[PDB]
């Protein structure tokens, strides 16, 4: 019966966040948790749920595949290589001196 009734975004998102933040701390994903949930005013097993979910957040995806009657498309394999090949490295400090040579800064 309630319309939309959840908990706001931002402090889920900001709560996962502080989760995450603490993981760089604390390599125990129980003892990030357990600490942190306190602090913000939820459950450590919500909270555990909220970055689980966070986990999925990545999982994007959705049906609808563009089909191939008879016009013949290419189904590729599992390996993703790469198609446009390697450019140059590029980016190599190769100029006439960043510095100048001669002084012309009375100005600061």
């Amino acid at each position: 019966m309630t319309k939309n009734t959840r908990f706001s975004p931002e402090v889920r998102q900001r709560a996962v966040r502080m989760v995450l933040e603490s993981q760089g701390e604390y390599d125990s994903q129980w003892a990030t948790i357990c600490s942190i949930a306190p602090k913000i005013g939820c459950t450590p097993e919500t909270l555990r749920v909220w970055v689980r979910q966070h986990e999925r957040d990545t999982g994007g995806d959705d049906g609808g595949l563009t089909t191939a009657e008879r016009q013949r498309l290419k189904e590729p394999e599992r390996e993703n290589r790469e198609l446009r090949r390697s450019n140059d490295i590029l980016r190599l400090a190769s100029a006439y001196f960043a510095k100048a040579e001669f002084d012309r800064l009375w100005k600061k």
